[PDB]
């Protein structure tokens, strides 16, 4: 149920001369609204300028003309913040813009693109877009009316919020991977919509968002001494500096921590160690114990949090063995498989079992809300 409200803090979270960028924004929450470590927060994001630019020079139109489709009047720059304008060219928009060719070389090719094989790999494998195919062809004959119809609905985007709400229950922070590289596709630069949204958001400016509660739960135990171990490399940290804060306002009110080990991994601590004062200062005052994995270090083996975990297997199956709680987030392609793979070859290793033991190990510590994830695929 989305509110509007104001950015309060908006910076640059890697070191300057990285290539890339992480944003940490930080919004204030209206009354109504509350939240808890673990819960996402949901961007309703904007369409940036260039891509809507791109639109506007397609069809020849003033970003202000005012038009009423078919019942309001609205400009054309915002009719275009209410639809996707990046998806993958539907079947329907492939048909819809052969309708509309008249070189018919070129209706062969959009026809083409419908077959099973050729959608697959060269529409769905590179997410190339309605736009772009207009851009290709600027004779397609499709309207403005027509393209903005066919687009579907603009989606929230989901953040793990990064802070507890144990320190101010009325602001809460994400952290933001901005998405950018050579589009797939082959038509220049990609920027991903809402991060780069995000990016561009600075204080003073309002946002529409909304609190999400994940269907899996992602939350300390209820007892500050059941010990955690908690793996996030990258932007995967960010659910877990929640929990550091949470765990901080628990210390500094007389309760009693156990540990709590993050594994967390990076290119290179000159470059993109996310939090990393903040999380050695959580150490230094015993809130955590912090193991880095340098994937791009000069002179060093490429290391990432798995790597580490195995050489901590008989600790963290020890751990896990007295009631621990196992979280992972960031990515769930590559490293969330990864990181279960060697978790589950610490145990068969340690208790000398097979390795469907260790799946059924894990998969009853899952069953028992001892085995979390917070990750999504990039
Ligand atoms: C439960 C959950 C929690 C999440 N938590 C966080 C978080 O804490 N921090 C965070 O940064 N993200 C998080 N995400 C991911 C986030 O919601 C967005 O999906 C991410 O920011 C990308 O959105 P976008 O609008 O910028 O890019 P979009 O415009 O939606 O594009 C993203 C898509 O573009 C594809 N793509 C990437 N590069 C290219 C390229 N060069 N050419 C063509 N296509 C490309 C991607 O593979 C993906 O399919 C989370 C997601 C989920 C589901
Ligand atoms: O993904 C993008 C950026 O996300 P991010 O910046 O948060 O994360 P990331 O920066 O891409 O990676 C975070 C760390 O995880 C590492 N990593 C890559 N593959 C891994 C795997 N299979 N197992 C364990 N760790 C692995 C990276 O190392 P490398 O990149 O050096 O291999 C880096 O050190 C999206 O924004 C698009």
């Amino acid at each position: 149920g989305a509110f509007s409200t104001n950015v309060v803090a908006s910076k640059e979270l890697q070191q300057p001369g990285s290539a890339r960028s992480t944003r940490h924004l930080e919004i204030e929450l209206p009354k109504e609204a509350s939240y808890q470590e673990g819960d996402h927060l949901g961007v309703i994001p904007r369409n940036y300028e260039g891509i809507v630019n791109r639109v506007t020079a397609r069809f020849g139109l003033d970003a202000s003309q005012q038009i009423r489709l078919e019942a309001k009047t609205v400009s054309v720059e915002e009719l275009l913040q209410y639809v996707e304008l990046q998806d993958p060219v539907t079947r329907t928009q492939l048909r819809a813009m052969a309708a509309k060719t008249v070189c018919p070389p070129h209706k062969v090719e959009l026809e083409a693109l419908l077959e099973k094989q050729a959608y697959k790999e060269q529409v769905l494998a590179k997410r190339l877009t309605m736009l772009e195919l207009l851009e290709k062809y600027p004779a397609c004959e499709m309207k403005f009316s027509e393209f903005i119809a066919l687009l579907p609905s603009i989606r929230p985007r989901y953040y793990s919020i990064s802070s507890s709400p144990r320190v101010d229950e009325k602001q809460a922070s994400i952290t933001v991977s901005v998405v950018s590289g050579e589009a797939w596709s082959g038509y220049g630069e990609y920027k991903g919509i809402a991060s780069n949204y995000l990016a561009e958001l600075q204080e003073g400016d309002t946002i529409t968002c909304f609190i999400s509660t994940p269907q899996s739960e992602f939350t300390l135990p209820k007892d500050p001494e059941t010990p955690l171990i908690m793996v996030g490399p990258g932007t995967g940290v960010a659910p877990f500096r929640g929990f550091v804060q949470a765990r901080k306002q628990l210390k500094e009110q007389g309760q009693s921590l156990g540990e709590a080990h993050l594994y967390f991994g990076c290119r290179s601590p000159h470059e993109d160690y996310l939090y990393q004062e903040e999380l050695e200062n959580a150490q230094s005052e015993g809130i955590i114990t912090l193991h880095t994995a340098f994937s791009r270090m000069p002179n060093q083996p490429k290391t990432y949090v798995q790597h580490v975990m195995e050489q901590d297997g008989k600790k963290l199956i020890e751990l896990l063995d007295q009631g621990a709680h196992f979280y992972i987030c960031g990515d769930g392609s590559q490293m969330a498989p990864a990181v279960e793979a060697t978790l589950m070859k610490s145990y068969a290793d340690v208790h000398q079992v097979s390795e469907a033991d260790a799946r059924l190990w894990l998969q009853q510590l899952e069953e028992k809300g001892r085995y979390a994830k917070d990750v999504w695929a990039g």
